[PDB]
Order: C-alpha cells, then structure tokens, then sequence
C-alpha cells in the first residue's frame, strides 16, 4: 500500500512536470519524451528508502495524533519524491566527476533534477502554509550536502585531517542531513506537528544513524567483493578519509603508518592489497563490530527520550533505524 | 553612489556567508579563506549590469511612489547579488563543459554559488513578507534557464530547428528571463509594488531586449576579432543556432545551403572562413542593422504603454534598454 501509493504519485508528479514544459515552456514532444526517459532512469530503480521514510513518519502522526488524512499522505508522497529527485541529482553530479554534447546533457540533467524538486513543491504545496518553511529547510539541507562534499573531496589536501572527529563532520554534512534528518523533518512538516518533537534528540539520532550507515559502508567498500557489493570499491585508490583509514592510523605502529602513507591513494593492484593487508593485520574488522554496537546502544537510548513527548514519531524513527541496522 | 553601495553590501553578504560556515557549519579557517577567494573570483570582475538594474528599479519606485527607504535599497542590493551569484553559477557550469580533484572542486563551487543565493535570501529577507514569493519566482527563472540551454545544446540534434521562432525560444528561456525579466521583477518585489505594473508589457519588453542583445552578440561572435571581442568566437565551430545561421538559411540558394551544411559545425580554419564568406556574400550585416532597428522601435513603443500605469517603473526599464542599445 505505501510503495504502491508512492509509485502512483510519481506518475502524477511526472505528468504535471512534463505537461508544464509542454504547455508553459513551449517544449516539443521529442524533448518531452526525452525528459520522461531521463526522469525514469535517474529517479526510479532504487530502494526509495528516503522517500518512503517521509510517508512512514506522516502515517504515524495521523492515527496517533477524514479529508485531512488524504491530503497529508499525498503531501508526504510529493516530499518523498523531492528527496528521491534530489538523490537523483546527486548521483548525476557524481557521474560527471568520473563540443561533447553528452557532457552538456549530463550537466543539464543534473540541474533539471534539482529544479524539479522546486517545481513539484511550488505546485502541490502552492496553498499550503508550510511552503516557505519547506523550501528553506530543503535548500539549507542541500547547501549542507555541498559543504559536506567539500570536506570529503579535500580531506587529503589543503593525513592531518584523518581524524575521527573530521570523519564525523564529513559524514554528518555530506550524508546524514539529507538521508536521515531531512525525511524525518519533512514528515513532521506535512503532518503540521513539527514543534511537537524534540529536534535536539531528533538531530542527534540522525547523525548517529548516518555515522552507523557510513562505517558499515566503508568496511564493505574494502572487503566485500564486487559481485556481492554491487560496485567496485575504490576508497583506497581515491585516498578517501574512510573509517578504516582513521581507525588504522590510531592503532598502527610508526613503520606501519609509513607503509600506509607510501601505499594509500594509489591504483596499483598490490599497493591496494598492501593496504588491505595492513587493515586485516590490525584487527579492524574486530573493532568494527564493537564500534557499531556502541552506536546502536546510543540509538536505542535516544529513541526513548524522543518518546516521552512523541510516542508515534519515535515509532517511525525506530523503523528507519531497522533499515540501517 | 549606487555602485559604491552595491560593492559595500557584497562585503556584508560575504561576511555573513563565511561566518555562517565558520559558526554553524564547523568550517576550518583554511577553507573559509579558500571560499572567500573563490567567491571573489567567480562573482566580482564583471559589469554587474543585472545586479545594478535591481537597484535602479527600486530607487525609481521610492521617490516616485524614511526608514522604509533604507530597507528597500538594502533589500534591492541583496537581490542584485542573488542574480550576480547566479550568473557566477552559470559561468562556472560553462567552464566544466569545456580522481581529478580540480574537477570535483569546480563542480562543488557551482553548487555552492547556487546555494548561496538561497542562504542570503533566507537571512536578509527572513522577516520579509515576500520571501516565499521571491524564492519561487527565482527558482522558476533558474528552471527556465536550464530549459533554455536544453534547447540550445540540442538545437542541431534530435537543420530543421534552425528557424527564427526556435531561435527566439532559445534566447527567451536561456537568456531573456534571468538577464532582463528577473532583475525588473526583483526590483518590484523589494519595492512592494509588484501588482502595480502591467506584467504582460513587462515580459514582452524583456524578451525583445534579450533578443536584441543576443543578435548583436551573434554578429560580433563571428566578425569581431578576438582582441576586440574579448574572447574567441566559436559559434560556427560549435554549430550553434545563431541569428546569422537562421537568417542565412532563409535567403541562401539551394547550392549555398549545401555548401553551408558541408562546412558548418567544423573546426577547420578554412571551413569557418567559408562560412563567414557565405555570411558576407549574403549581405547579412546589412540585414542586421534593419532587424535591430525594428526591434528598437518595438521597445520604444512598449515602454510607453507601461508608462500609463507605471511612470517611474518605465524610467528604469528605459535605462536598462540604453545599456543594451
Ligand atoms: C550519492 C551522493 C550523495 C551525496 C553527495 C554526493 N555527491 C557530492 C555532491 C554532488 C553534487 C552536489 C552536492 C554534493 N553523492
Ligand atoms: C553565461 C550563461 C548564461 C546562461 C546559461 C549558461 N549556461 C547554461 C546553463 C548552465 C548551468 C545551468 C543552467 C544553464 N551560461
């Protein structure tokens, strides 16, 4: 029922965007179908975890608080696609990083996906009292992500910044704000119950879940084979400030750090294997189970504090935590 | 006085953006200075025609309608930099079109410049009643420009679309909306006199001025030498849907069109010269003086119709027209 409604509102949103281009932007049919195919390719095909979280929060604030019900759920679906289209916008920008007309189109597709989140918000929420507060919290989170990738892209340039605190800062702004905090806040906005929750505990829960999500991602990126991971892990080659790297530097010897510096950030097959050898011989995958266990305890505790004043809201955050845990 | 105030508000805006990153985004000083240098490089150095137009419209709606005066002029300066930062955002995206850390930074700079227009609007206009209407008209115009470049980038792919009507559509959405219509509308918003003007005549004036601006630009791109033009004209090589190309195809013979098709869109030095030879021998630069003269007459006439209900507003639009004429 939730997924079936989410994909149904997608067709409704796609129809408005393409008809608006046809009727108000004088677009020919050939380009309308071109943009339909581009929209389906970039937005669909994922797990839609961020978009469905917006709906799961809204439905918990309805029965646990009807013409108001049908509006809030439909509003939660548009917000759910604002994030999915935003996630599509981020993925398209990543493909550009790694008169060529196809490079111009990829850049243009990235800016159309970001603009499409504003057009679907200005239309379906045109007469909602939260349209101004939604756009500002949405734009501030998008700004946050761009600041997050500046820390990530330049974490090796200016191994001084390879610390656990800077790692938290990178994960916090690049990932946690738009993947975990943004859908929860968006569910509270369409439910009109935003000031009914402790945002402090809410923001702290989102940062810890994003940190839990990124550490597990960094370990899989290094040890999970490509056919089981879904991609080719390139964190060691890209010289990324991963959790394995900053945890290794804290427990390595003086020589092992020198052997790490001489082999990290390279594309040679044996230098990468030498980095995995240092990771393996340092028992990092033993520390991984302990680090995440402490994070899960903090999440289990912080959900309870959010429950004394938000019982139903804590149920959806608990469901969102299970998808990450 | 206007330019001296505009550059003074820039320092005020830059200080808030960088301090916000330092205080609320946990940014180190090394990156704060990095972003200050990037902001000065991308935003400053131009003529600031779009940004100063916002101020020229606001000052004409104040005396020709004081604690309200100082606020409207300061609000007009922030809006003037919202467009300049947006123009900087477009220029950065153009440089990308023509683990490389410098390509990631150029992409990130482009998204920071676009996000910075939202942050300076959400702060200096936080308690203004027009913040919601400003962001929506601003985002709709940015969406318009992205649609405008899709028509431009794909005008040779899908010479069928090489028409004077499609040329108008490209110039209208890619250039006219954000260069001419957006500053005028922004001046009316900070002056709170938006519904006091005929938007129909206003929108029609902006499209004709942008069309006047782009035709003169296309002729200079082909015939003005690089040291006198300021760049290297590459419209013929890029196979652009320029005014010269669509006007040439209408008055050329059957063989000359075939000679045009066989030589357009190439980088060879003599094929480009063969295209200029076809342009010269067709007396296009004689048609250029006639086409622009008729456009200028329509602008002179449409300014008068806007004056019967907006005397002071028509003065700033007339001043904006002189900069293009
Ligand atoms: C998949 C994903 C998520 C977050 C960020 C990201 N890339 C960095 C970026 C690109 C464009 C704009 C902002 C940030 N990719
Ligand atoms: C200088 C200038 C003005 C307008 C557009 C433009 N480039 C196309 C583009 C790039 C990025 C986003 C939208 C449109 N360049």
């Amino acid at each position: 029922m939730p997924m079936q409604m989410f994909m149904q509102v997608y067709d409704e949103i796609q129809m408005f965007l393409l008809e608006e281009l046809e009727l108000k932007f004088d677009m020919d049919p050939n380009r309308v179908r071109y943009l339909r195919k581009m929209m389906d390719t970039t937005c669909l095909g994922g797990k839609y975890n961020r978009g469905l979280t917006v709906i799961d929060v809204a439905e918990s604030l309805l029965s646990l608080s009807g013409a108001r019900r049908k509006r809030v759920l439909h509003d939660a679906c548009v917000c759910g696609w604002m994030i999915e289209f935003l996630q599509a916008h981020y993925l398209v920008e990543d493909d550009i990083m790694d008169p060529d007309v196809t490079v111009q189109c990829a850049i243009n597709d990235g800016l159309l996906l970001k603009s499409w989140t504003h057009m679907m918000a200005m239309h379906f929420f045109a007469d909602r009292p939260f349209l101004q507060d939604l756009l500002c919290r949405f734009n501030r989170v998008d700004y946050t992500t761009a600041v997050g990738q500046l820390y990530d892209v330049t974490s090796m340039f200016d191994f001084a910044e390879f610390t656990l605190s800077n790692y938290k800062r990178i994960v916090k702004y690049k990932t946690a704000y738009y993947t975990y905090l943004l859908p929860l806040v968006m569910g509270l906005i369409v439910s009109e119950a935003l000031p009914t929750v402790d945002m402090g505990v809410t923001e702290e829960l989102a940062m810890l879940m994003g940190e839990y999500f990124q550490v597990q991602d960094d370990v899989m990126d290094c040890f999970t084979p490509p056919e089981r991971l879904g991609k080719v892990g390139t964190d060691i080659q890209d010289a990324k400030c991963s959790w394995l790297a900053v945890t290794f530097l804290a427990k390595a010897s003086s020589a092992q750090v020198a052997e790490f510096k001489a082999n990290y950030g390279s594309g040679d097959s044996e230098k990468v294997a030498t980095v995995r050898r240092l990771y393996e011989e340092a028992d990092l995958q033993g520390d991984y189970v302990a680090y995440e266990a402490a994070v899960a305890e903090q999440v289990k505790e912080l959900i309870e504090k959010l429950r004394l004043c938000s019982p139903g809201f804590a149920a959806s955050v608990e469901t969102l935590w299970g998808k990450t845990y």
